[PDB]
């Protein structure tokens, strides 16, 4: 499903924490508390093109995989090309 840079900038933080991975909307209001670098870093790329700064952090494998279980949305064709 696709979703506006608008909808995903709103949903940072508290309930709402989106996030664009490779092109994919996984929310993770909730995982936030789970993550073993806790929120901050979730938080400050919520609602954002955190695709770069999730996958360029020296990310294991692993932590892509699970990734792609989630899956709310992709995003709108025009937002595909902010992205970058
Ligand atoms: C999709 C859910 C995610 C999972 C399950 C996950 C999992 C992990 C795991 C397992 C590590 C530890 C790697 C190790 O010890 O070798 C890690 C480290 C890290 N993650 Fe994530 N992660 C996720 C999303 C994110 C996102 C979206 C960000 C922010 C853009 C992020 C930022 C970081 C940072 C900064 C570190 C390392 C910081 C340091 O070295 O002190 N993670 N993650």
């Amino acid at each position: 499903k696709y979703y506006t840079l608008e909808e995903i900038q709103k949903h940072k933080d508290s309930k709402s924490t989106w996030v664009i991975l490779h092109h994919k909307v996984y929310d993770l209001t909730k995982f936030l508390e789970e993550h073993p670098g806790g929120e901050e870093v979730l938080r400050e790329q919520a609602g954002g093109d955190a695709t770069e700064n999730f996958e360029d952090v020296g990310h294991s494998t692993d932590a892509r995989e699970l990734s792609k279980t989630y899956i709310i949305g992709e995003l709108h064709p025009d937002d595909r090309s902010k992205i970058a």
